[PDB]
């Protein structure tokens, strides 16, 4: 019954900011937050964070799996319990598990800080789990698209170190897995639903916050056609 | 309408001998053996197992973590396509599972948290994924379980009968230690865990010292005894 749409978009991009205005503007509107922001500043969470960060090809199993379980059990609570009573409702992913495998899981394996054996076990299980704990398939996406430069400047935008403004190659290489995954629809993936689902594409290249009424009638109307 | 019983004991105890015992004696009655002992001898499982069980072997500090939770998910799917993919048909059918997720949580895992091969975080990791996903999917909750006790000299020199490289043996005082929890979960019932049935669910303790390929009428005879009570 309830409506779900994912928010995708390159590291910084705005997903945060456009969901917190989202959620404000309807009571039928209800988010389901990313487990990842939040972890930096629930025990399991700082820690595997900090050692990812220390050391990526030790601990990148490890967390990709543990976020994925996060997300889920997250948006499982907000399904079963939380708006519904509303009358048209909808639930906005901030990010999902098929972003959790397809983008950062798989660019972890890509720059080797998984070996061949945690790739496949991770890809394995993310079946298994998707399979058995199944309703969480998503109606339409709603891309964030922005240039890795403008990306670049928000993360600067924001709070650098402890995060830090990572290399610009590096969102490059997850600006062209975003491209590639929903602007064309090239990525092959074992979950047949989603090239038969909807996305809107939004350039978010121009500052937005006080200033979303074009975001939102985009928004509205692909709901719309839904 | 299944009944599901798991056989437990410590390593080389004979549980993978004495279950391919009692699947010959009757048709309503199967066998799940160990996901864990077809690693050691082209399906990516096997392929991943093998894998995950030698670097385990080689670093275990590195891979307890990754081997523990690819053994449980394993084990997991094992129980359920045995389970509700099988026969029934069947007129009192009974399922021998090959261990348990239970064996893996408080025998394996917690030895090897207890032995710093994984951190707090780790631990606690698996601990939240091991509850989470034995309530969500786990159907495979118990009717009882069967204890296969014997010593750990007894382990040793079936672990030296058995095969042994890459799955080995060495150490008597490991075999000790797990040894000992077997008994505080399934002896003396002091090991509380995190399923509270299981406080509660009706063990079968067989004495398996002494050799029991060409004597085990006594005790197939216990087992049955044991399941009609069920
Ligand atoms: O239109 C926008 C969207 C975002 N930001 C800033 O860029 C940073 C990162 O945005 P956000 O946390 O929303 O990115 P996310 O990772 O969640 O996509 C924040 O400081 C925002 O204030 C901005 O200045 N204008
Ligand atoms: O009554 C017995 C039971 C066990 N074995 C041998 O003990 C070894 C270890 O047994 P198993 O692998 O079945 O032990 P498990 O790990 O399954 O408990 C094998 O070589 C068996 O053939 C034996 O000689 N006599
Ligand atoms: N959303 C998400 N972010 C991740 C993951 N792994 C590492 N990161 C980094 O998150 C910080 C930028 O979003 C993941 O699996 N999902
Ligand atoms: N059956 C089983 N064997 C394990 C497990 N972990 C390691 N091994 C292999 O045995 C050596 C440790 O006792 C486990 O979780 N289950």
């Amino acid at each position: 019954r309830i409506k779900k749409i994912s928010i995708e978009g390159n590291i910084a991009a705005g997903k945060s900011t456009f969901v917190n205005i989202l959620k404000q503007l309807s009571e039928d509107w209800e988010v389901v937050p990313e487990p990842v922001a939040r972890w930096s500043n629930q025990k399991n969470g700082g820690n595997v964070l900090q050692m990812m960060y220390e050391k990526p090809e030790r601990w990148s199993f490890t967390f990709q799996t543990y976020a994925c379980l996060s997300r889920i059990r997250a948006q499982l609570a907000s399904l079963n319990g939380k708006l519904k009573d509303a009358e048209k409702p909808v639930l906005f992913f901030e990010r999902s598990v098929y972003s959790d495998r397809y983008i950062f899981a798989s660019n972890l394996y890509e720059s080797e800080s998984m070996n061949e054996t945690e790739w496949t076990i991770y890809q394995d299980w993310h079946d298994w789990m998707n399979n058995q704990f199944q309703s969480l398939e998503l109606d339409g996406i709603i891309y964030l698209q922005a240039t890795p430069e403008t990306c670049l400047h928000r993360i600067y935008l924001r709070g650098r170190n402890e995060e830090q403004g990572i290399p610009l190659e590096y969102l490059e290489k997850l600006h062209y897995k975003h491209e590639s995954w929903l602007l064309h629809r090239t990525l092959k993936t074992n979950f047949d639903y989603l090239q038969e689902v909807p996305i809107l594409t939004l350039d978010v290249n121009e500052d937005f916050k006080d200033k979303y009424e074009s975001l939102v009638e985009k928004v509205k109307e692909f709901l719309s056609t839904l």
